[PDB]
């Protein structure tokens, strides 16, 4: 059947659901295989973040989008791995379109990380075990910040910041590897990495010039 949701991806390896569900009084954190025992989230009244690694399992992911409402031409972008990053509003959900880098001490995988606020539920869907959302998993378990407090909303932009914040330290990470090969480091091999390196930095400056105009711009038009 044409309208088959299909995985576009290459990861088929990993499959789990992390739910974390809290208020200023309360956390309650599980993992499972089982996708039933994590829809009754749907209706909290209280935040719950809902990730589901590996999104291979296009059971899974329809199973989830028919309980929380979510449109198929939605599943489809998100078992697309050649989305732009986006953000689009439908009636009842905000959809969120992200790409990720897995770190390990060149060369390094990128993932796209698909989010959905539906009421008071962020859920979030992953190609493979790995994230940068660790700093916040910490916030929510030993109640730093104002986390706790916030609505789903909330939720959703710190993890957005926890991504924003893992890009920042890669370009850093990528300019001084660029300065130690640039100073130091026979020859020919050398410049080739350097190369490769300003490269990848072309890839993910962008984002760093989308988030310096918005930053620059926006504010004082506000007022
Ligand atoms: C649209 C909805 C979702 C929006 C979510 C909000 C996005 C927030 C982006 C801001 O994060 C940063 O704040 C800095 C300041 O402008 C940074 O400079 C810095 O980088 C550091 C972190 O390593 C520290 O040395 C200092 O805080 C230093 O100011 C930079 O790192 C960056 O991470
Ligand atoms: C990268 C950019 C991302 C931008 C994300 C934008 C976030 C938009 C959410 C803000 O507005 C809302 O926040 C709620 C909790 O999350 C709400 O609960 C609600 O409020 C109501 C009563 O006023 C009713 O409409 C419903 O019960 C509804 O669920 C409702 O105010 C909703 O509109
Ligand atoms: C704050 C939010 C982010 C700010 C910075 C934005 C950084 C640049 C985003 C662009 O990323 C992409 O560019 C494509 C196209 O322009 C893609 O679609 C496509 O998939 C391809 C490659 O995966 C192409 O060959 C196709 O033409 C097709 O359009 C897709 O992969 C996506 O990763
Ligand atoms: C507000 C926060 C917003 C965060 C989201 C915006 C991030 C900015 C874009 C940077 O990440 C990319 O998107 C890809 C898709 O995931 C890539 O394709 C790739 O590049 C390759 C070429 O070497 C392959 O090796 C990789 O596996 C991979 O498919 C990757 O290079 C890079 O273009
Ligand atoms: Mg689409
Ligand atoms: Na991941």
């Amino acid at each position: 059947p044409p309208g088959t949701l299909v995985y576009t991806g290459k990861y088929r390896e990993d499959f789990e659901i992390e739910v974390m569900n809290y208020s200023i009084e309360e956390f309650r954190e599980f993992k499972t295989t089982d996708v039933e025992s994590v829809l009754p989230f749907r209706d909290s009244s209280t935040p719950t973040w809902i990730n589901i690694t590996g999104i291979h399992r296009t059971d899974v992911v329809q199973r989830v989008g028919e309980f929380f409402g979510t449109h198929p031409l939605v599943l489809e972008d998100i078992l697309n791995v050649h989305q732009r990053p986006k953000v689009e509003f439908f009636e009842n959900y905000v959809f969120i379109v992200l790409k990720m880098f897995t770190y390990d001490k060149h060369e390094l995988e990128s993932e796209q990380v698909s989010l959905i606020l539906t009421k008071n539920c962020v859920l979030m869907f992953q190609e493979k075990i790995g994230d940068v959302f660790d700093p916040v998993r910490e916030r929510i378990r030993y109640n730093r910040g104002i986390i706790r407090k916030k609505r789903a909303d909330y939720l959703l932009y710190s993890l957005i910041d926890a991504l924003v914040d893992d890009y920042f330290v890669l370009l850093e990470k990528i300019d001084d590897e660029i300065d130690v090969l640039e100073e130091e480091v026979t020859v020919q091999r050398t410049h080739q990495l350097k190369r490769n390196l300003v490269e990848l930095r072309k890839t993910i400056w962008p984002l760093r010039e989308v988030l310096s105009s918005l930053y620059r711009d926006v504010p004082p038009l506000i007022e």
